[PDB]
């Protein structure tokens, strides 16, 4: 599923403030990693990040690439490529509670200040 920035801002209204993340920070990361496409994948040599929230199989979900993964979200990574971002949000909240905003922002400085362009 492909979303617009406004569609997605409405679906994610609830996660705003969760664990200290701001919705526009999220939308910034999403624009750059998926173009708001729930089927996006970003590959690294060892691991892969899936879907809108770019959730890694290194730790967070089960995938044949990384059979040793801790699978902290107790879910197949395939669920992060479907059209239902509900499970993705569940796992992103776990990420926020365990790792925090750094998961998305530590290496995406542009999405940590001057964020007016991400408002609907
Ligand atoms: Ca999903």
């Amino acid at each position: 599923m492909q979303f617009t920035k406004c569609e997605l801002s409405q679906l994610l209204k609830d996660i705003d403030g969760y664990g200290g993340i701001a919705l526009p920070e999220l939308i910034c990361t999403m624009f750059h990693t998926s173009g708001y496409d729930t089927q996006a994948i970003v590959e690294n040599n060892e691991s892969t990040e899936y879907g809108l929230f770019q959730i890694s199989n290194k730790l967070w979900c089960k995938s044949s690439q990384v059979p040793q993964s801790r699978n902290i979200c107790d879910i197949s990574c395939d669920k992060f490529l479907d059209d239902d971002i509900t499970d993705d949000i569940m796992c992103a909240k776990k990420i926020l509670d365990i790792k925090g905003i750094d998961y998305w922002l530590a290496h995406k400085a542009l999405c940590t200040e001057k964020l007016e362009q991400w408002l609907c």
